[PDB]
């Protein structure tokens, strides 16, 4: 991944997003509901420190469950560490509207968030322009009924 | 589906083909191995009375099963019936290389058939055109490896 988001303010991705739509590099990241990358977001939570708080949810043994992890800022704005060790990189936001981003090890997910239970056809073209560079095997988008579901159901 | 290959000549989609890739309208139709429209393309050998016999694979029941269907003429060369009421449409197709078709009854899946197990890129720039028209929420490729194997494991 070679899209970064030049001179990204990240308090201002601060508060309510949606997973309108999903891809990855490997079939078996997103096919299950309980697909390791099948991560829906709820919130972002940026420290004052300019750390990255990640609310989402997970379907894990038969079950909607609630998850928060840390993404810790590196030298580069756009560019964030979880380690176990695997990068999250912000592509393209404009804040008010759609953020896309990226998780990678090579294994790669990325998604396009939204502000609103709404299809933007605007923000799914520019998510389309970032994954022709990619090599994606799955993608995945939802209704405004399944955004306002746990879990995506 | 309002995309019909005009002037279609069944004979000469004779032979050996590939689903490079399938995309459909619900993501239960195509997320699981077991997912109900996750069919294997093998061959296609029309008859002389100008019926569409179809072999594929399709896993069940833990297994790589070989399957035979066929699909009834209509009075629209372009068009075929599969009841039980489903209809099997061919978009597009330059016989030598690729092939487009989309099966519906509204649930709909769509595949991009290639001759050779290699990436066609600009088969499959035709079939993203194709499905712009199309309300689909999963899309898979397969990439060379995958093709040459049962069921694309
Ligand atoms: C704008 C930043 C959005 C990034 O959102 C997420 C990034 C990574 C996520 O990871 C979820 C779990 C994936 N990893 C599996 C391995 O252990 C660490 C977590 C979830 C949301
Ligand atoms: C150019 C024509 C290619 C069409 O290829 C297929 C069309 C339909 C298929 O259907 C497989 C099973 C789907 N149906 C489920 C309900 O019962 C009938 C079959 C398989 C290949």
């Amino acid at each position: 991944v070679t899209q970064t988001m030049k001179g990204l303010d990240i308090q201002k991705v601060a508060g309510t997003w949606y997973s309108l739509a999903m891809a990855a590099s490997d079939i078996s990241l997103l096919d299950a509901q309980s697909a390791p990358l099948r991560v829906y977001v709820e919130e972002l939570k940026p420290t004052p420190e300019g750390d990255l708080e990640i609310l989402f949810q997970k379907w894990e043994n038969g079950e909607c469950a609630q998850k928060k992890i840390i993404a810790e800022k590196t030298k580069i704005p756009a560019v964030f560490k979880i380690d176990a060790e695997n990068k999250v990189l912000v592509l393209d936001t404009d804040y008010k509207k759609y953020l896309l981003f990226c998780m990678e090890n090579q294994s790669l997910a990325c998604q396009c968030l939204v502000r609103t239970p709404e299809v933007d056809d605007e923000a799914l073209e520019k998510f389309d322009k970032a994954l022709k560079a990619l090599p994606m095997h799955i993608r995945l988008s939802f209704n405004p009924t399944q955004l306002e579901e746990q879990c995506h159901i």
